[PDB]
């Protein structure tokens, strides 16, 4: 019953491929739900059209700032911010999907996809999903990043929604 959502990823507008994700609703219901809803855009805003504004090769690709596209924006579907649901799940390797934040209980809409084991984030970021299909696309994405996270082409979610 875990949901599956997808991003049609594009680079300066040119389709790269579809990545799909398993959201672990069975362990972090509220967090999975937030990402699911923002992927369908059913609440009237969401991820369609936003970019990955920070990609650091060999570390992670971060996105989800759909209000300001630069790491300052984003909102949850619950209000402005919500709490750390739990730290059951660990950053075990590439493909892990996890919440960006600015300290305890500051979950918005921003997230990142690990491109390695990043266990130093364990117990400080809530892990809630995993890539599933199209890890390779996220690897291709890694290559438009830089050591500081500035990206050298506009990597976008041209479309997104739920597959199941």
């Amino acid at each position: 019953v875990n949901p599956t959502v997808f991003f049609d990823i594009a680079v300066d507008g040119e389709p790269l491929g579809r990545v799909s994700f398993e959201l672990f609703a069975d362990k972090v219901p509220k967090t999975a739900e937030n990402f699911r809803a923002l992927s369908t855009g059913e609440k009237g805003f969401g991820y369609k059209g936003s970019c990955f504004h920070k990609i650091i090769p060999g570390f992670m690709c971060q996105g989800g700032d759909f209000t300001r596209h630069n790491g300052t924006g984003g909102k949850s579907i619950y209000g402005e911010k919500f709490e750390d649901e739990n730290f059951i799940l660990k950053h075990t390797g590439p493909g892990i999907l996890s919440m960006a934040n600015a300290g305890p209980n500051t979950n918005g809409s921003q997230f990142f996809i690990c491109t390695a084991k990043t266990e130093w984030l364990d117990g400080k970021h809530v892990v809630f999903g995993k890539v599933k299909e199209g890890m390779n696309i996220v690897e291709a994405m890694e290559r438009f990043g830089s050591r500081n996270g500035k990206t050298s082409k506009k990597i976008t979610i041209a479309d997104c929604g739920q597959l199941e």
